[PDB]
């Protein structure tokens, strides 16, 4: 469900920060 697909994105948000 939701949360697994978003991870790929969220994880990227921190990768830069």
């Amino acid at each position: 469900g939701v949360g697994d697909l978003i991870r790929k994105a969220v994880s990227v948000i921190k990768n830069i920060v």
